[PDB]
């Protein structure tokens, strides 16, 4: 698994990863279930001082693809399709937690949807449509 | 406007734009239009050396977003509630250009369509639902 690979340190983390502060905490393939902390920083931050909610979702992008990437065989890849984003409530500088879990792993498609929380309330969610 | 200060310098430019390169190129209020350029980093590349898709919802968030923000008088404020990203062709690290369309500007909804092209093709669109 490219995936498992990379969380023993033996792959490179992909850049946006990096740049979104990244960090996978928990993975359940039986479950289908997978969470990832996030750093917003200043950079992503709109004029009143709240994260720009395209930043979010590209934390969304990022926990939902990696589930999907930890479910495939070596060789297979995970593209996603389109991405649905609602945004909540506002978010600040700092941590987020991301979740992310499969409603659907189909043959060549998965379905995923993906929960972004800040100081324990949601603030942003996401559907995912992916094909392998 | 506080979006017309901001293009003639006499407001800050969000930071979530610098983040992502963003250049405002045009606006057209009576079309209800508006064109900005982007950057995507090597910081914003997957493992494979695209653009992470939620990167380039990011710019699709501002350009649609500044769009109906251009609008909007003073003390009014642009929110968005949901993003529909359609990731249609794979973009490289460089230039990108973000087409923004209103397709209704209601009294308290504006619905907004965006493109983000790169080489002379769409790699990315998106639908905004943004209240005022």
């Amino acid at each position: 698994n490219y995936f498992s690979r990379m969380l023993r340190g033996e792959a490179p983390v992909p850049a946006v990863a990096g740049t979104l502060g990244g960090v996978i905490r928990a993975v359940d393939l039986e479950a289908g279930s997978l969470e990832s902390d996030y750093v917003a920083t200043d950079a992503f931050l709109n004029p009143v001082g709240q994260v720009q909610g395209g930043m979010l979702g590209a934390m969304l992008d990022d926990v939902t693809a990696m589930l999907v990437t930890a479910t495939l065989e070596d060789g297979a890849s995970c593209s996603t399709l389109n991405l649905n984003l609602s945004f909540l409530r506002p978010a600040q500088a700092g941590l987020l937690r991301g979740r992310a879990r499969l409603e659907r792993r189909g043959r060549n498609v998965c379905n995923v949807v993906g929960e972004l929380s800040q100081d324990g309330k949601l603030v942003a969610t996401a559907t995912a449509t992916c094909m392998v």
